[PDB]
């Protein structure tokens, strides 16, 4: 039986899956580890002990425990990204979706989900992987992971509370892929992951990690990249929040045996009610547990790493969107709504530049505010809405991947750079928001291809260039198709540093993606704080 | 006779000069002090000893004793600056072009002239006031003032070399005017004065100045304001320089009486000779003797009198020019040749920016490269060419100007502002140097009336447009006429801070000129430095 596998933890049983009116496998809800439950609370993951008879995998497993945005209560553009299923410690499993009938030995993608690091399920609609299985005809993996202190508390040099183990959990998941996806047909030598936001800047991570270096080809990173700055901190500021937590829960904090026996007593929802609390800053686009500086998952600094060339070195396929920020001020920054065009003042303004660059002393403020603001008109509400989400996009995505991109391009064996710009015709989200971070991920899993979901026939056709586009680099670290009347997408070079607009007009090559204020947030900025 | 007039200090003589096919009365060459000589070099001036018999004023008077550019030997461009009289220490004097038949109370208009407080004449042929006095009916004086160590050395505390008495030279001119224009048909009350460059800040220092204010009834600055970084310097930095230029002569440092003795027994020319070595920066557009901030002559600090509102409080009219920056990247800044496009490469460009803000730190350095470097074509030359052109003009002219426009307008009795952006079809200087500083002069003198001198119809007409406005605005505190079909210039107001474009295209009316370049220049920069 096709929906039969045995892997070396045993045999599994999957599930026939309608698609496009087709079909094909899939195996959902699959163990690559121990549950990290009770005295492994914090811990690093277990490989999963082999079991005798047959593993359903017939339905998707539960998500890891995490916070429930409930800012709009039954709003789809808000619950689309929340747990679909019903939140676990028990958590570790991954889903796979296999073409029919079975392949031999083709390219396997791995999904690995966004959620700033705090939140993310493997389970989602959007990250439905079976258009993408049916259509390039590739083995999709996704993976999950811990979030938040249950993935990411980090009390260095301890070993029940080390941090980093949300990013184990997905080695370890790429470890089992790269074990045992040969079974369900995957080619385990033509792995690609990809991942958007978190999990783009966890793509980069892996890259950089010479622990994860080894169990993947080639890599995709949407929207985030390894040193972006919400995507970790140094040890001691994970310990300071590490603390921080336990003493917003009244913890023992005496020693670390204490702190961290005192936070595995806990019921899960008790951390997740002041998660939030323990952050430094009156701040956005800042999450609490994040990946930790530690030496160990990384030998040393990121910037380090980069320089010298201390990173795996291959194909990789990467871009943003254009209006990252807008997401993060309708949430944390005064002025914005979600049912009105948020023009901002001349006073929230001033308080959105506060809060998107928490650690500008007032002459790092005046920097900012020079550079993004219109001087001929500087009391425009549109322009002053405008140049905040630019900001917050361009401080915490853009400029972040657009110096990944430059020092990653000087040693790697291949770069594709995309922007992408097309705002979906059924957006439920406000236009003020734009072309909102997270929203390339349903073209990039083919839901324009699904007649009931209300897209147009533009879209369903570029969500098919990019479909295709994201399989054939998979397979073989170039985008293009060899033949192709369409035009090339270009390399990205040091000396051109080409790019593409993703949309459904014909495709158009630009250069230098934001280099003026990408040198503004990557150069001047930081050194002008350093002199302060 | 027409050509006699008796003042209070004596009759003098004029001459007839013929004008556009008519004649006016001159007088020039008139004392207004004491030749300040020998034991009255440096010393503040005193006033003309009465005289009996006529006084011939039919010649043009000596200039002041000043650096001669000899840069580029015979070119009118450079020569036309150049003393065309022979030089003397012996030089207080002023000249008055008057029309035919003598009025009885007209307009008066002061010309005060430019040259970096180092070099300047009232005789140049581009400030002959016959063209204005024939043609607006105006009573025009030019003053003669001390430059260079002879005016402006400053040992502050002591009285025969105090500082600033080539601007009470400037002072006493005034006093003269005041006291004796009535004789030659001009009206006391309504005296406006004028000035370019250095006469420009000198406008707006008498503006500032309690000693001058009452000596005037309005003011014109083109292209100065008291404020250019360039204008003036504290007592202790020209106390530095005044004994650096005795250290460069190999005088007695021991006292400023033995100093000053020393500097007193030098013929002029040694004192020329060295005058440069005792700036403290490698920079351009700097000079090295300018006014003193002296406690007397500015009872406080500039920027606090403008804050304060201590100044005089009547109407003014000012602007700039487009390029105001070329001439002095010509001069000083490597890469610049008269005779080349003077494409500027990466290291040229460094090179310039660190000769244009000799004060700023690293820093301060990367921070104007940012504002002024287009990064989508960071190595074209032209950009980069024109790019310095701009950090020198925003920074040494027009910034300033708008700074003391701002703060002026909260208290005046009306401000108009211009931007002076026309190329004359005859220039001489290569294109690539734009509006030169210094070249809306000839318009505003009527040399485009006369045909000789090959500039077109559309010239002649924007000449004429640029006298009536002058003239009328001496006389009325308004450039406009009252009836005229022609489009109104606009007051400039805080709120919408209008100007107009002077050039031969019909008159467009624009808002807020150079706010982005010069909330860096007037804010952002100087606090920068600061914290630094
Ligand atoms: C593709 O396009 C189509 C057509 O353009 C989209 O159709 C939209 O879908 C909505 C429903 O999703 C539909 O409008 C409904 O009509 C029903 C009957 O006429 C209404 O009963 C219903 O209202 C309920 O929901 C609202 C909350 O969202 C409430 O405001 C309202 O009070 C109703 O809520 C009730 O719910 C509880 C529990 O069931 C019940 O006990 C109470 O009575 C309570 O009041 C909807 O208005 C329209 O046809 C379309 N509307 C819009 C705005 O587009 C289709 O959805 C698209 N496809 C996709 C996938 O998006
Ligand atoms: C208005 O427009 C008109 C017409 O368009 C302008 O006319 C220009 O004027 C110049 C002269 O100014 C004239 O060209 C001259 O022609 C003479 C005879 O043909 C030449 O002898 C003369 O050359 C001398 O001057 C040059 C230096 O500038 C030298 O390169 C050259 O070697 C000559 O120099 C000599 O000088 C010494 C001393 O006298 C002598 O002993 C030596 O022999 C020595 O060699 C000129 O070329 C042209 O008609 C026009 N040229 C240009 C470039 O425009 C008119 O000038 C305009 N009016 C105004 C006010 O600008
Ligand atoms: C496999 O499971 C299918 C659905 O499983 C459902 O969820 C799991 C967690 C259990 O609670 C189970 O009882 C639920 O039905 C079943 O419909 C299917 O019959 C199962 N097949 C086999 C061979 O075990
Ligand atoms: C007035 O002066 C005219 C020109 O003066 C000339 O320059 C002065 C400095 C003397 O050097 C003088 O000798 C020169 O001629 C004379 O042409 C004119 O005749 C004089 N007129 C009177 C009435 O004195
Ligand atoms: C409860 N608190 C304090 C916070 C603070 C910041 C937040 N930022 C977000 C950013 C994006 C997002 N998406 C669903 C895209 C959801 C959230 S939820 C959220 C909740
Ligand atoms: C001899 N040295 C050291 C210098 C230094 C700077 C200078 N700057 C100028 C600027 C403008 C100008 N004009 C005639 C407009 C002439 C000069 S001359 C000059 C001479
Ligand atoms: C990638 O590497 C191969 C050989 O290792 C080389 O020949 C090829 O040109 C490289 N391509 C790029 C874009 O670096
Ligand atoms: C100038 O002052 C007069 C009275 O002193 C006043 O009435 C007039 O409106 C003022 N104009 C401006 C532009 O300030």
């Amino acid at each position: 039986s096709e929906l039969l596998v045995n892997t070396k933890s045993g045999k599994v049983m999957g599930t026939r899956v309608p698609v496009l009116s087709s079909h094909i496998s899939a195996f959902l809800g699959i163990p690559f580890a121990e549950p990290p439950v009770g005295n492994m609370r914090f811990r690093r993951p277990e490989p999963k002990k082999p079991w005798s008879g047959v593993w359903n995998a017939s339905t998707y497993p539960n998500n890891c425990q995490q916070y429930v945005d409930e800012q709009f209560p039954g709003f789809s553009g808000s619950e689309m990204w929340n747990p679909n299923r019903e939140m676990s410690e028990d958590c570790l499993y991954l889903n796979i979706w296999v073409p029919s009938p079975r392949p031999k030995s083709t390219t396997v993608m791995v999904w690995i989900y966004g959620g700033g690091f705090y939140s993310g399920s493997s389970t989602l609609d959007v990250y439905n992987g079976k258009y993408l299985a049916y259509t390039e005809e590739v083995v999709l993996v996704s993976l999950s992971y811990r979030v938040g202190a249950f993935g990411f508390l980090a009390l260095h040099g301890s070993q029940e509370a080390p941090g980093n183990v949300g990013l184990l959990d997905q080695r370890m998941a790429l470890q089992w892929v790269h074990d045992n996806i040969q079974f369900f047909g995957g080619d385990p030598k033509t792995v690609t992951i990809f991942g958007e936001s978190a999990g783009g800047a966890s793509v980069g991570m892996h890259i950089l990690s010479p622990g994860s270096r080894d169990l993947f080809r080639r890599a995709i990173l949407q929207s985030g990249s390894p040193n972006c700055p919400w995507a970790s901190v140094s040890v001691a500021e994970g310990r300071r929040r590490a603390v921080e937590l336990g003493r917003n829960l009244n913890c023992n904090l005496n020693s670390d045996e204490e702190l961290i026996h005192c936070l595995r007593e806990k019921k899960p929802q008790e951390l997740i009610d002041v998660e939030w609390n323990v952050l430094p800053f009156d701040s956005i686009f800042r999450f609490s547990f994040v990946p930790v500086i530690d030496g160990e998952f990384f030998p040393t600094s990121l910037e380090s790493m980069l320089n010298s060339g201390n990173f795996k070195k291959t194909q990789i396929l990467l871009g943003v969107n254009k209006d990252e920020g807008s997401f993060f001020l309708l949430y944390g920054a005064p002025g914005f709504s979600k049912d009105s065009e948020s023009k901002i003042s001349r006073e929230d303004f001033m308080s959105g530049v506060k809060l998107s660059v928490p650690h500008a002393n007032d002459l790092g403020l005046d920097a900012v505010t020079l550079q993004y603001t219109d001087w001929m008109d500087d009391n425009n509400g549109i322009k002053n809405r405008d140049g905040l989400d630019d900001i917050v996009g361009d401080h915490n995505v853009i400029c972040p991947l657009m110096h990944f991109v430059n020092k990653y391009t000087k040693f790697g064996n291949g770069t594709y750079l995309y922007f992408f710009n097309h705002r979906a015709s059924n957006l439920v989200w406000p236009e003020w928001m734009g072309v909102i971070h997270g929203y390339e991920i349903e073209f990039v899993f083919g839901l324009p291809l699904v007649k009931e979901l209300n897209y147009t026939a533009e879209e369903e056709a570029l969500s098919r260039r990019i479909m295709h586009y994201w399989a054939t680099f998979a397979k073989t670290g170039n985008p293009n198709e060899p033949h192709s009347q369409e035009s090339k997408w270009p390399l990205f070079t040091t000396k051109e540093q080409k790019f593409i607009d993703l949309n459904t007009e014909p495709m158009k090559v630009h250069q230098r993606l934001r280099v003026q204020m990408c040198v503004f947030w990557n150069q001047f900025l930081p050194k002008l704080l350093n002199a302060t």
